[PDB]
């Protein structure tokens, strides 16, 4: 009246078994275990023909593994419908695990790899670690249109973490997000020709990435998440080659040779992430340093941008780059039809490249920027510049051949459109700009601390030859107000009735100046003439003035004035931004390096 | 000395199998399946009693409940307090499951809803699947006050996805994020007559939506996110028929018919949206297409939206619409003190509806946009308008009777203000703009491509008339530049201190102008007479100009400028806008669209 | 041939099971739980010995623990490598559970905390609820470095949330998403001390946080978010005392005296947060009111900000708080090189104290603001001011002793620069500026409401004098515009070519002005002698007046036009805003507060 030894140990064993619920444990068994099919699970017995029956079983059973110990396989495994719980898988170094509609938590990948193959995947919270495969989660050759979340994982010691190669049946929808990628050597996302891909989206979000260093390794490795789509480059080639609709918000991505890099894009939108790039890491790989490296995109914005580069200034301060592409060793691709927005990067430095034409428009926004050098190349037919920080403006509209990516490539004779409002070149005490073939037949410019030149391309082809008047003052003295620089067509209104109009834009400083002798390194002047207190004479600070004899070798010194007139020592006296470097004598003159002509009306 | 066959069979018999752990396998029974109660699984089989029981004995013993198999059942289950892991539910299309206080992960409801009747529910990484109820995830008159975190689920083949009506017992806190939900027939998330509930937050975010499409269903049905608190509308109705204090931040909503929809909310943020309307979907249920419709709203922000329309361009461009609710065929509750902000929306168009009283105030904001029509109705007591680039306005300020909604409602005799900088109304090279009605006190205005006319509503009711001069030059030449229109009130310094001053608003073209014949199709005019590349008879692009007798059956044809003076076959050339339509002879006079008239002092 | 009693009751016995996978029961024990250690699991019996044993076999097996009872626990257990699933551990109201590389999700730490001592710890979907002790969940003096993902937590009825107290070993990189904290008594989450932790990044984003009340609790208890770095605060104190590179994104802080807290914070964002301060909880605590309170920090921006106090505004408006810290009674350490922008907030207020010095440069921007008080002290290097709406400025520049924090510590004599463009000062019908101390060398200022005046500190120290022509009119008219303010230096241009200049800024109110008599609470003023709606004697709203007598006992009233004229009872009319206070008599005179001066040329 005694349960048998056999039987007891046969398939049907746990029906005998009794449970509080008044069932058995047979009805317990919602899962299956890989130790159940021979795994030793110590991470050194080969568990690899275990591990394939588990497999087999959970595909033909429909029953989800559940595993915590430490599985050393040899060879690749095919999974395909598995549910799976927990445990480690220990490979060979670059090992693969193939997944088709595979949903996995908890799993360590130890020295091995998942290549998915479609279906809709899931992965969560688990861990990819040390692979030595190319990548550590691969996308490539898909048999079957696939949707994948993979979210909330880690993944580091590898050297690409995640990669898709476009090739095969398509991905229509992905999710990335919430993933911690650290300490690789190669890409920690990259989705490479993957333009056919993601019609229902691509959304990589909020993965915290740290440290990507590709030193030694193969070209173009170590970029910190990037999406391309397919060459050639051309402003006019179909939607068709481009990665579109996607996204790539809130990510941060600290020590890494090249943060967010995209490549034939378009309809895409790059918002609110915080880089830190390093000139030192991914040593040889042939990557431009940056944060955000944009290449030939259309129809996109940078939305909100934060961080510095980890490397000395001096070495670079490169964070946005935005660029032609190439079509052997020819640039080809403009990006056009972008808003550059939101960057918060005072340190850092930005670089654009784009162009205008005839035969198609390209509409630019830059706004809301608190940046280092501002340099642009290229002249849209319409672009507006608002709310701009930076510390020097280096710009030029219809670059030509050597002035830039493309320079020379279009020409636009219809009209177009530019605008500068409330923006600030300012470094300390000086206003640095350089502004040059802005071919414009328009342009709006209020609020700024500097004008803009515009120029014209051969006679009558931008209509009447204006000047907009950006700055107009009121006195209520007659003299005109000495020291200061006003750009051309500045109107200054006199209590009296009287009016000035500037017709050479500049500063005035009398013919009559004479300044104290000065020795190599002083950073004041002292007069020894005029009252530099008075309206009529006085010395603003900001405003560029030339020291005769005063430069190397005794050339002239251009600096500026640091500080408006003040009385030390009796004397009145002005800093300069730059020190003395050959001395001058008693009563030299100290002039504008723009010297003002005006006309008087009464 | 032998285990009976009975009593291992008993519920205690586990007691008697020892482990390493050296307990035994009763104590590690930390759940319950439902196999142990008599279920099959077999997703044929009834069983619904076999749930009964195991959802019993989870309540009772407080026991969480494991499963992986398949259980058909086919009348309503009611849970409470229970943690339920694993499994699929297959009811008869819309079978439910009502929950109180329960938490669900890993769970497939396929053919069957869940509906909450209240506690603290959590439900992560679901399937819901092919529901035919009118929702998959029902809120509906719960018994007992609710919290909810409805997060990482999957939702798809359904009617509704999530629908909460808001009676009963109240949600006092829900968050609804990273879902997504896909291929349905109702809306995705729909929180309806929900204004008593979420005291404590109601947060909407970084859910992906693709593909509602109600064609055939309902009145409404369809909408991507909508929230709507309580009518009757109106201006002065009480702060509790408003949903309050939420907000929609960071979806993405691809192939619906409307994207977002608000009614009476109010203190709310609608932020980083990504959204794809499509005109196609959704047919007969009555949606007016786009991205965000909100009516009667108050106190709320829209920041940030990004997308486009799937459709052709010809059936629709709208993106944005904000309108006053109706009550029973009467407009009533008009949207006010807003902020509509960071709109990267090029290719689509947004159309807003307000007001202005001196009952109460309404100050508006609209900043950093980029869109297509910028359409505008009413008056608020302040608007400010910045850094908008558009490809035409069409505003109406005190709009009346049949110029949009709530025409003639409301007017503010009291102070009224309104200010525009720094926008740009182009569409290549038209500059396409129409204002009326602007009964304002002041208005500031600056770097606009155009000038914004302010009007008077009764001698003497918004103080002296004054004109904003918006536009001043310089030129170095006297002679008045030509063939470009300034604003009346435009100033032109001229270098050698004349001074001339536009008293009507237009561009100089002499009387003398004589152009060479045209033929129909033409999009170029030569000159047969004056210089057009001298300053004084020149030729800007973007002047609207009017040549007599070339437009349809020989009326005047209005056209723009697209290109300036340039020379091709030895003549003066111009390129327009739009082709000549009915040919003109040798000698026809070009005139300015708007004769200029100035006065000239000195 | 049957199974013996014994064998099967041994640490081997499950081996003797079979299973469908033709496994044994022994291959199917994944994990272990705590009853099989002896643990009752009945919330009462003292289960500590049970669970340290546990602990003890989970460490040394590398084994997985899974529980769903109820542990009693009286002392304190620490936690090794451990991974625990479900369950509930009850202590005694502040019971600690040590943890180093622990796993743990869907546990209850019901009256008792977790203290995180190091490696890398990860908690997902646990519940803490009812603590006695400081926190919940504590860093404090980790004895080996750590990385924590802290996310989809709920916390509630305790002290402090989650406090880290920044001795011993460092956490490299936190990661705090996501969490629902609630109907605590002390912070929700406080970093503090923190300075040399989180080099590879902190980021603390999407919690939700409501009901923080600290009432009768200990000093600075009661913060929702709280970082902290090391003082004593000063502008030059090393980098290494800040807390660096971090940030605060999407949370929601609801009903808290203080919702976000840094001091001695750099180079870090709070990005898109949405507070409801409250002045009423954390009575006693010394914390001031505010939504953002920022304390010596510099490098960092606030970007975006939603919500409004929940207290009447007649006790407090204050939402943003930006400051000097303090070192023993001392303000030290201004905040520098900061951008404030994209608030929402109308209803609540902004106060701001910085600095500027010749010895380090500052260069702010506020930008998008929309608030109720702007309150600011300070003239940095540069400063600029951009499409802020507000309902009133308080402004001092170099503010000295007795007007604001560090008022007279430092001054900047180089090139200070400064820009308003685009704003709006506006309450209704009254623009409240009070602008003083501004010591710039230039000031650009274009688009505003209201005029800046600057300052001069001392003959000569800021260039010549000059004042920026903000607004410039064009009337069909000659009679000077009445009833309306205009700037110094406005130029008004006539159709006829005159032209009137603005000597002292101000408004013309003819000396012939009669109104009609007047009675305590009226509101409006009737003309007795002279036409108000005629331009040169017109009324415009906005326009600040004096009414001789009418104020308090016979004071002047100062008050604004709030309508402009109007005719009723056949009386031209105007509105104020301000009533009568006492009666004034039939011909009395009005008067502008600013009477204006202006000289006319031809
Ligand atoms: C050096 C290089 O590194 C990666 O590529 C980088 C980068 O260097 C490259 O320049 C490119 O950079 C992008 C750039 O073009 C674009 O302009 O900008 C992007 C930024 O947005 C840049 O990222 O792409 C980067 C990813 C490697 O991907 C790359 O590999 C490729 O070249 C090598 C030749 O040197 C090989 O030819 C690779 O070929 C693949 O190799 C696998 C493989 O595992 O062997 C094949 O797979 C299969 O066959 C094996 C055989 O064994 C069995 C039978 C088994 O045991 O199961 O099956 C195995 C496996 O499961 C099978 O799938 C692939 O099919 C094959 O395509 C080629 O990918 C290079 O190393
Ligand atoms: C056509 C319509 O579709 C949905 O409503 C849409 C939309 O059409 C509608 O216009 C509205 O649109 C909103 C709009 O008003 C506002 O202005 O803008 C919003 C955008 O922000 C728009 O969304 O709302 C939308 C959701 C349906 O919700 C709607 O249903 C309603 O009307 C029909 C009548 O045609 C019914 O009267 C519905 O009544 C509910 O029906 C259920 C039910 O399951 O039968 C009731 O429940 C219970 O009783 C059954 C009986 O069986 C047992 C005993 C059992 O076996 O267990 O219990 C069952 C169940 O568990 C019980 O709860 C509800 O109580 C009852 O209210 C009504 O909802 C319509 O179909
Ligand atoms: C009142 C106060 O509340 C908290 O501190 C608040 C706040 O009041 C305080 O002013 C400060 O505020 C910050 C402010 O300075 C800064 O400027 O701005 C920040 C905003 O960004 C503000 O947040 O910090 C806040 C957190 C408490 O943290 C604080 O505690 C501290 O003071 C008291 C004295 O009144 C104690 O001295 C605390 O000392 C700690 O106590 C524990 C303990 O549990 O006893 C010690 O731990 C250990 O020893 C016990 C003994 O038992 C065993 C043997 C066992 O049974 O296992 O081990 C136990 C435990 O496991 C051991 O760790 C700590 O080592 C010790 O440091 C002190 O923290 C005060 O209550
Ligand atoms: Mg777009
Ligand atoms: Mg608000
Ligand atoms: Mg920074």
């Amino acid at each position: 009246s005694y349960v048998e030894k056999n039987l007891l140990s046969s398939t049907t064993g746990a029906a005998m078994v009794g449970l509080p619920s008044g069932g058995n444990l047979l009805q317990a068994q919602y899962f299956v275990t890989p130790e159940q099919f021979g795994a030793i699970g110590d991470g050194v017995t080969d568990d690899t023909q275990a591990i394939l029956k588990t497999i087999t079983f959970a595909n033909t059973n429909n029953i989800q593994v559940r595993a915590d110990k430490n599985y050393r396989f040899t060879s690749s495994i095919a999974m395909s419908g598995v549910r799976w719980y927990g445990g480690t898988f220990t490979g060979n170094g670059g090992t693969m695990i193939s997944t088709v509609s595979c949903w996995m938590e908890n799993v360590r990948f130890e020295k091995c790899y998942v290549k998915m193959l479609g279906g809709d995947c899931r992965f969560y919270r688990n861990i990819f670690s040390n692979a030595t495969s190319t990548a550590a989660f691969l996308m490539q050759a898909m048999t079957s249109e696939g949707t994948l979340d993979f979210s909330y994982n880690e993944m580091y010691g590898c050297k690409y973490a995640i990669l898709q190669q476009g090739t095969g049946e398509v991905m229509t929808y992905g999710r990335y997000s919430n993933n911690y990628i650290h300490d690789i050597k190669g890409d920690a996302i990259e989705l490479n020709v993957v333009q056919k891909h993601y019609t229902e989206g691509l959304i990589i979000e909020n993965n915290h990435i740290a440290n990507v260093d590709a030193s030694g390794q193969g070209a173009n490795w170590g970029i910190g998440i990037g999406v391309a789509g397919s060459g050639p480059y051309g402003v006019d080639v179909p939607d068709s080659q481009y990665v579109r609709n996607f996204s790539i918000v809130g990510n941060r991505v600290y020590n890494c040779r090249q943060c967010l890099h995209v490549e034939m894009g378009k309809n895409f939108t790059i918002r609110d992430n915080e880089v830190y790039p390093n000139t030192a890491v991914s040593t040889g790989t042939g990557l431009t340093t940056c944060g955000v490296a944009l290449y030939g995109c259309q129809d996109f914005e940078v939305d909100g941008l934060t961080g510095y580069l980890l490397n000395d200034p001096s070495v670079s301060t490169r964070m946005v780059f935005i660029d032609w592409g190439v079509n052997n060793g020819r640039y080809a691709g403009p990006p056009i039809n972008f808003t550059i927005k939101n960057l918060d990067i005072p340190e850092s430095s930005i670089e654009i490249a784009t162009s205008g034409s005839d035969a198609w428009e390209n509409s630019t926004i830059v706004s809301n920027i608190n940046c280092n050098v501002f340099k642009w190349r290229g002249l849209p037919s319409s672009s507006t510049f608002n709310n701009i920080r930076c510390r020097s403006i280096d710009f030029i509209g219809q670059h030509g051949s050597g002035e830039g990516s493309g320079g020379g490539f279009y020409t636009r004779s219809q009209f177009t459109y530019m605008k500068w409002v409330g923006c600030t070149a300012l470094s300390g005490d000086e206003t640095t700009v350089s502004f040059a073939k802005i071919y414009t037949d328009r342009c709006d410019q209020v609020g700024n601390n500097f004008g803009v030149p515009t120029a014209v391309d051969g006679t009558g082809h931008r209509g009447p030859v204006l000047t907009t008047i950006s700055e107009q003052y009121f006195t209520a003295y007659d003299e005109f107000p000495g020291g200061r620089e006003f750009p051309t067509g500045t109107v200054i209104h006199c209590a009296s009735g009287k009016k000035h109009v500037v017709t050479v834009g500049g500063a005035f400083f009398s013919d009559n100046e004479k300044i104290k002798a000065t020795v190599t390194g002083q950073t004041y002047l002292q007069s020894n003439a005029l009252n530099w207190a008075s309206n009529g004479y006085a010395k603003a600070a900001g405003t560029k003035i030339v020291i005769p004899g005063a430069g190397a070798n005794g050339g002239d010194l251009v600096t500026t004035i640091a500080r408006a007139t003040y009385v030390t020592n009796s004397l009145y006296t002005i800093d300069i931004a730059d020190p003395i470097v050959t001395p001058t004598a008693e009563n030299t003159q100290i002039k504008a390096l723009n010297p003002v002509t005006f006309v008087t009306v009464n």
